[PDB]
Order: C-alpha cells, then sequence, then structure tokens
C-alpha cells in the first residue's frame, strides 16, 4: 500500500545538535520519533550529505550535486524532501525547478529554524508535513514547504530573518495549505503527469550582475558592473518598471545588449510586476535592449538565467526563452 | 488656535487628470477647493506647485535639495508640511529628507495618490485630508510617511506592491493609525521639541554600489562594481547578514575598505537584522547596517559623503543612530 | 447612462448633529457636497422618513414600513439605498430579504458610526460607494455595506460596537469588496434578473422563543420559556449543533413540537454549521438551522408564520435555502 | 529539580480512537508514551483519567465541582494543572472555575484538541505539550485556555468558531500568551503573582439562569415567560452598546422582576464590545428599572460569575455588587 519518500539531507540547522553544531549522522539517529514511523506515513530511506552544506556558502555546483544525488534516485523512491537551511533555501529551490525537465514525482525543500532536536522545534511539523504532503497530495513541481504553506518553489522568498524567519510567495498563492486540514488550492493537479522523460539540465555558475535602481545612479556605476565577464545583469527598477531617463544611462544598456549582455526588468517591490512596452511605462528600456521579467522574484530571475545561459543557446534565445513561462515562475 | 499647513505639491499622478494619466498646470489648487478642506476643524493650507513638475522615477539629489530648501524657505510660516509626491521613489525622497534635516521642530508628511484626487473614489481624497489633520492635531516632528491609513517613520518606509500600491514599515510599528479613530503608537509622542536651531544640510549624488550576493557570486563582478568612481557599497547579504565564506570575495571587499570605500551590510528580507560578530566580514572593514531599509542605507551614505567628512567620521556615524533609521 | 437611486432615511447616526440628536431635513440639506453632483455619480432622491426611526425601538411594523416604501417607489427608480442605524441593522435586512419576491433591482442597507457631518465620517465613505455600486455594479438582493465590504443582507451580523462599529458576514464572503478597487466574488451575478413579478411579502410580530443553552439548563425554565403564545423557538446550542442528552429538556422540545412549535437549532459560535441526522433533537421535532444568522433564523420565522401557513409547510420551508441565507 | 504538572483527562476528543470518535479506557494514558514528552527540559507529569468519563455537551454544573474538588484534593502535591476537556464547553468550565477559585497560586490550564492525539497530525500533541510547557516555564496563577497557539484568560474565552477548522478568542482581552516558534507573553502579565490568601475552592450548584436575546417587537409575554419561577437570573442580551427597545411594558416586567430579587444583567449581542449603561450612551430606562451592566463579559462568564455568587449564601444586594465587581479580570470598569 504505502508510499517510499526519499530524504536529502544537505545541510542546515534542522540537524544540528545545540551547544550548536553539525554532527555526524544525528539526523538519522533522531528520526526515531515514533510519529515518522506509523503505516499513514510513508516510509523513508535518509541521506546525510558529505560533506555537509552549510547554506550562505552553496554555489550551483551544489546545486548540480543537488539535481544528480536526484537524478540518480529518481527510479527508486516516489518522491524527494531536500533539507536544506533557510538563508538561501529560495535560491536552491528556484534552480531547481528549472534544472528538471519533465519532473513527474514531487520534491520538496523544507527545514527549520530550530533544530530538530530543540523542544518545540519547528522541524517537526516541517517534516512530518513535507513527508505527508510528498505522499498523499503529490505535486510534480520543485515546491518549498515553510510555515504550514506549500509554495511553487520559484515563487518563493525569505520574508523574515527574525525569531520568526518565513518565507513567501508574493505574487503567487503557496499551492496547498497544511492546517488542521490539508486545502489543496483551485490551480494546483495532484500528480499532473508530464509529457516526456525526466531529465537533468546541468546549471554552472554565469557571471551576473544585479542593480537597484535608486535616484541620481551613475551610468559609470552601471557601466563598470556591466564590464566583462558579465554575461547578464538584472535591473531592479521603481514600481511597475520605471527606469530613470537620462540618456548615458540608457546608452550603456544599449551597447551591453549590443556585446550580447541580456539585461532583465526585475521591479523593486517585493509584490508587483514590470509592465514594459506601451503605456504603462512607456518605451526607453525596450530600446535599450531591456527585456521584462514579469512579477519574477530574483531568485527564479537569478536561476533562470544561470539555467538558459548554461546551455549551449543564442543570445537570441536566452532571451526569448527569459520571457517565456517555463516552470510557473512568472505570469504574461 | 487654528494651524496654517504648507502643501507643496511636486509631482505625482495625485494632482493629474485622467488622459489615453498626465499633467495639467495648476488643476491640484483648483480642485483642492471642494468643502471637506475648508472647515473650521481643518488648519489653513497653501499650496505651491511646483515648475517644472517632478517625474517620481526620473528624481535625483539636486530634485531632494529643491524640495530641503523649499521647505527651509517657508519653515517659519507654516505649522507643518505636507509634500505631495509620486509613488515610486516616495520612499527615497522621504528617507532622503529625513537626514538633510537637523533639529527638525514640525511635522513633515509626504504623501500622495495611487488615483488622481479629480476621479471618483480616488485614495488621495482621504491621504491629503488625514495628512493635513493629523499635522494639524497629532504632530510627530519628524520626516513622515503617509499611505493606506498609516503614518510610518519616513526612513523605514518602503512600498511594497506596485495594482494596490502599498506603503509598509518592516521593522518598525506605525507612528499612527488612520482609521475611525486616529490612534498614535505607544513608542511615539506628540510635538516633540527640537533642541537646537532647524537647519538644511545639503546632499549631492554619490556613486553607491548596490550589489545583491547570490550563490556562486564570483569576486570578479563585485571587483567591477568597486571599481573607481564608487565611494560606498552596500551588500545584501542573506540571513542574519551571512556571506559566503570565500577568501577571494573577502580579500576584495577589504581592498575596497582600505582604499577607503565604505562597505555596508543589510539584509536581503523584507525584515531583519544584520548581526554581526572571529567574523570574516567585520575583518574585512565591511560594517553592520543592522535593519535599516535600503532606501535608508542610501539616504544615509548620501547625507554622509555630501558633507565634507573623512572616512573613519562617516563610518562611525554610519553605524549610530541618526533619525530613529534603525535598532542596536 | 446615469442611473437614479432612491434614498431612504430611515433614521441613525448618519443624519444627525453632535451635542453634548436629529435634525428634520438636515441629511437632504448635507447632500449637496459636489462629490455627489458629478457625472459619473448615479442621481438621486432622499427621503427622509417622519417620523424618524431609531434602531433599538423597531419593530416589524417599522421593517414593513421601510418595505412599502420601496414597493411604492419601486417602477420609479433604478436602485435603492437605505439609511439606517448600526444596532438592527442586520436584522432590517435579513427582513427585507424574505418580505422582498423577485427583488430585480438592488437594496443596500447602510449607515455609519460618525454622522455626515463630522470630521472623518466613515458615513461619506459609505454614502459614496453605496451608491455608486447600486449604480454600477447592481445585485439584485438586499446587501449590507459596511467597512468597505457588500455583504448579503441575511448573512451579515454586527460583530463589534464600542469605538470601532463592523458587520462581516461569518458564513458567506462578501459580495463585493470596496478597495481602492471594487472587487466581486466569484459565484456573484451582477444584475441577475427575476423570473417573475417583484412583489412585498407582509410581516408582523411573532412571539419566538430563543434560549441560549448552558451546562445545567433546566427544564423547568425550557418549560416556562417555551409557554403560549410562544409559535417558534431558536435554540442556540454547542458546536455542530449538540446539545445535552438531558431526556426531560429533550421531552420538553418534543411537547412544544407535538403542540405546533417550530423549533430550529443554531449553533452558538460565531461561524458554524449545524450538523444533525437515530439523533435524539430531530426524534424530539428539532430541526437544523444549518450555518443561518440568529438575525436571519428569526426574519424567516416572521416571514415565513405571517403567512399563516400549517406548522408542516412552516418547518418544510424552514429547510430550503429561500434567498441565500445558507448552505445545506 | 523538574516541576511535576498533574493531567486531568476530564474528556473529549483528545483521548479517543476512531471507529466505523469512540471513548477508550486509558488510552490517553498509553499514549503519552510518546518521548517528546519525557524529556529533561519537560515537566514530570501524572495523568488522572476521569471514571465516568465526561461529555462536554452534557456538562453540568456538578461536574465543575467534580474538577474544582479534583484539583483541591491535589493542590498541593504538584506545581501546577492542565485540564483535558471536550471543546463544545471548554469556554464554560474554564469560566466556572475562574470564579470557583479563590487565591489561586498555580496555573490551571485547560486544553483539548479537534483531532485525536492517536490521529495523524493531531493538533493536540502540540496543545498539550505547550501547555506542560507553559504550566511549568510560564506559570500564570489564573485560569487559563490554550488553542490555536494562544493562551486565553478562561473567563474571556469562548468557541468563535466550530467546523473543520475550531478555534478560540478572547475578543475583549488580548491573549495573555502567545505559543509560537517563540513563546510570547502579553505586557501587563505577570509570570508567578502569588495571591493574597489561601488557596480555597467555592461550591458551585445549578441555577435557574434566563437568557434572552432581543429582536425588534421582542414581546414582553415572551419575556413573561421567561421570568416564571423558578428563575433566580436573567441575562438580557441587547444590541450595539447596551440598548433595549424601551417599550414601558418591558421595562416595568424587568422592573417587577428586580424587585422580588431577580438579577437583571445587560450583556451586548455584538462579539467584541462593551455595555455602557452610565446615562449618556444607552440613557437610564435600563438603570431605573433595576438592570445591571455587565460591561465587555462574555455570556459564558456572566453565566458563570452568576453561578458563583447566587450559589453562596449571599444577599440579593451583595450578589448584585459583586456582578459589577471585577473578581479575576473577567471585565474591565
Amino acid at each position: 500500500a504505502r508510499k517510499h519518500i526519499y530524504i536529502a539531507y544537505t545541510g542546515g540547522t534542522i540537524g544540528m545538535k545545540k551547544s550548536v553544531p553539525v554532527a555526524g549522522f544525528m539526523e538519522k539517529q533522531l528520526a526515531s520519533m515514533p510519529e515518522f514511523h506509523r503505516p499513514e506515513m510513508p516510509l523513508f530511506t535518509i541521506h546525510e550529505y558529505d560533506p555537509l552544506m552549510d547554506s550562505s556558502d552553496m554555489t550551483p555546483a551544489d546545486w548540480q550535486l543537488i539535481a544528480d544525488d536526484i537524478a540518480a534516485n529518481y527510479d527508486k523512491y516516489d518522491g524527494f524532501v531536500i533539507l536544506h537551511g533557510t538563508d538561501t533555501m529560495a535560491y536552491t529551490a528556484s534552480a531547481l525547478s528549472f534544472m528538471f525537465e519533465n519532473l513527474g514525482k514531487p520534491v520538496i525543500v523544507t527545514g527549520s529554524q530550530i533544530p530538530l532536536a530543540d523542544l518545540r522545534s519547528d522541524g517537526q511539523a516541517n517534516l512530518l508535513n513535507a513527508l505527508h504532503v510528498a505522499a498523499n497530495y503529490p505535486i510534480n513541481e520543485v515546491t518549498l514547504f515553510f510555515n504550514n504553506r506549500l509554495m511553487r518553489g520559484n515563487r518563493s522568498r525569505k520574508s523574515h530573518a527574525d525569531g520568526f524567519s518565513a518565507f513567501s510567495s508574493p505574487n503567487l498563492p503557496p499551492l496547498l495549505e497544511a492546517g488542521i486540514n490539508i486545502e489543496l488550492s483551485t490551480n494546483v493537479k495532484v500528480d499532473e503527469k508530464p509529457s516526456g522523460e525526466f531529465k537533468v539540465n546541468p546549471i554552472t555558475p554565469q557571471p551576473i550582475g544585479v542593480i537597484t535602481m535608486y535616484p541620481g545612479i551613475s551610468h559609470e556605476v552601471i557601466r563598470n558592473t556591466l564590464l566583462q565577464p558579465v554575461n547578464a545583469m538584472i535591473l531592479l527598477t521603481f514600481g511597475v518598471g520605471n527606469a530613470p531617463q537620462n540618456p548615458e544611462l540608457l546608452a550603456q544598456l544599449k551597447a551591453a545588449s549590443e556585446r550580447g549582455v541580456i539585461v532583465v526588468n526585475l521591479t523593486q517591490c517585493l509584490a508587483g510586476k514590470v509592465n514594459m512596452g506601451g503605456y504603462a511605462t512607456g518605451c526607453a528600456l525596450a530600446d535599450a535592449g531591456v527585456i521584462s521579467g514579469y512579477d519574477m522574484t530574483p531568485e527564479a530571475a537569478l536561476a533562470k538565467l544561470h539555467y538558459l545561459l548554461s546551455q549551449n543557446l543564442s543570445y537570441e534565445e536566452v532571451k526569448a526563452k527569459m520571457q517565456q513561462v517555463l516552470r510557473g515562475e512568472m505570469t504574461l
């Protein structure tokens, strides 16, 4: 009858022992909490990564590793839970969403503020529900579980870093709420069969410039950010996508695009969509070769350039692809 | 008995007309003659429409300076100031003015609207009304920002949405809540008196780097963003202020701070404090920006870099609370 | 393309002035604030009731008066706004919903906590949006408009009153929300056309007992509350509709129903649906009121008992959804 | 040295097993062999399962006495108390006990769950876990109610929601504490405030209390029925800030009832909100007829407080006076 879920423990506070360190093989020993072993729950095999990943020290090499680990255990399990530290969890859910082509089993990224071995750990409900959702409400996407909500991976962001840290999906509601009862949202289908075959697209680190507009921002600052080896650039603009109108800035952008640098425009407001292309913001930035990133998070936007540039596609394809919806990262 | 408020209409969709919305020479002033604003329980107000109007997306520190001077010139003639502004860079202007003003002894409330005043169901109606009434009747002597029925401290505020435009104050409660009854927050005092003479400190554009950290971010792109003429660097890092261990990036921040570039550390998160300690970033000369918003840190750096100060002075003062812009 | 809306000022704070009262004809004198006399707003005719109704002294006779005034003007106008005092607003609106048959124009009940004539009256918005929503988003129901939401009349309840009066629809989302934008709910239809001639069914006062159940409540107390003339009883029980398993008490209820007393089971919780079937109350004759509000149970009972129908007809129609007042 | 908490499993879904739901003897006790409850930073605990088990909807003031008496008997053996209880009348119980206990110097936390502990992802485990933790590490010396991750004053509480999503609020008092990722205490709420006299339990017995909900047109004939003997008290649920119909005849009945010793307390039928019979807000019609204000009391605190006072052998006026006095933080003014 039962399902069997694979737990990749890559790192994060969830598995540490207090007095506050990472400790070899402890997470597997803890998981003698009987609630993990009811017949209602699924079977789990756990793999502690070696070396264990510290979340702020991660790189796309680490993404590749996680990807590959999932690719190797793809056929052997019904679903997957990736334990991971909070700091760059959103970045990892995001990168994985695009690396996985035709994902047809659930992959759930989770973790905790408070190690699983302290009393009142948020890791308990987190792991328990991640396992349960993977088993009884499979959504074949990379998702991110936290705060009693399952959020689409490439839609999530760390909201707070506080006594109460949290993640939100500011431009898409959560796919599912883990309350007293589990409520699938409306736009969600359980166990969507994908078209073709599952494959892991590789990913190598990419020189991306990220740059926040601010009043009077100098074209020399922008210029500098666009020097080799930068192959892409995310502009964080005002409101529904307004940059300042100084000529020499727009010229620095235009020239960048003509050397083959992609320039994406995301808004700097938490919730919000860039509206380029006519009435809302005029044509200055489209004329300079800038493309709209829609309501994309910076995490999504970053992962998605890493994904496309890590292929061997022409400038114009990467460009075109940035602008189609590949894994629910954005609408329009 | 009666208060008289100065309304500077600097720009912004509130004073605009419907089209297919653009600007129309002195319509706010005519329009602002509907009876609710002329009422013995309201203050008197005078309005000055800026020429040329300012487009919010296109503002510079020289625009900051024009607003700051304009208040300076009218400081002694009014009980308070309301500055109408478009929403796109409202948080920046308000942050900016909080530092330029020294010993502010009268409310300055920056507000605006997402729908022009002339239209049905404008939010600008209630924003201007409560702004005025608050200025007059609940005067907080700071630079403040009023939107979505709340007054926030100006240098704490952040445009958070962009079809229901909202401003939040993520790391500090609103100073005041303007619902059916006006409710002031407990850590807030009315008409706190200034201890010295009110002054405007100038502000000029500074070439500040604002880099966002991401997994595997290369030292070479960081290097590029620290080239001349950059004089200060805001790093947006993860969580409680964690950066990547990698030596080659650290070495590049240290090099930058050693040649006199201010490197400040803020969190990417909508709320939370950087907490630095044995610290890689501290050793490389990076300083904590605690819980400041990006708008605040950017305003503070402009303020300080536009004074005639040494590197160690700017560095020491960026870590002291100057206008309530951060805690710790 | 301009609609014409009838405003019945039945009474309430919205039309008054301050003191340490209401004044004859002040409302209509107030209504000349230019925001109402603009082409994007409907035209209106206001009627002040003489005498003016006090919300807390209302009776089913006052309901009938309101219903007939609306009947008398039904063909003349495009939609109707009823101004009313907050205390029993939800009662009136629930009542009207049943009394009106084949309603084909909107009827919005509203008022305010502060008189329209004072600083920062909520009356302004409520009256502006009521009118605007009747004209531009006509929903052919008796609806109730407060706190920026249009709720179904027979679903609404006054949740707070102190210095922040408020209404909620705890068991049905608002039909329409009035923020900066108007947002309709999904299963709401704009101007749904009715299938027959609009008529008003009459209402008369009925002796309904309400019993709030508590631990140890005595059957003797229950019996006295069921004495003639009571012809119906609303029982407020616990959780999903649970009563004590006390047989003397259960015996008192069955005697009542044996004599022709309709007894309905409602929950004590603000949000909640009764869920009954061998259920001991069903065998006692008690029927389910599902998720009805107390105001809806009462309105529906007056409506049904005022048509002098059989006990079995009243009992059967209580379990049928007549006006969207309950989810089965 | 660790604390020791006494758990009284009086009844309710938390200690049951599912079936084709049923109560089952000693299962709550069997289950509390879950290692989460047995760790150094948890307090010791002894559980007593009631026999017979109580069903929350059938509860009686006799049942309240039983619970109070059980606590009293165990009062010195332990450092705190958790009462497991079914949700339907959990608020009436918590209320009752607040008045029954006099000079309580030890936490009493009533809690429960929608889902039995044995059922997967029950709310029971967190509710009992933290009730226990809060009792021992954050003792508040009052009768409190723990649900939806918040601890509320027992006599400020009520069951606001019943469904898949059942819940309790104190509409008129902020919760005393919040059990999130971090235990968070309200301000002007003290940990371990010692009382001013020896702990004692005061008796309670059933009282014929009438409860009237005004609606427009409500006839004094139905109100006459509600005042017939044996009724010795009467809760009047009125509109907004405490306003009645002011039909003379109704004034007269209420006056006639108070004149032969029936207590008549005016509460609001609004959820959050407070009765103001000072004179300006509502006038004095109701005051002149002898009705007294229950300010912002819940019905449940109100039924409770009347049962407390009418069960002592106090005079009419004394009960009247005491109903208007704050005895256990149940109201303000």
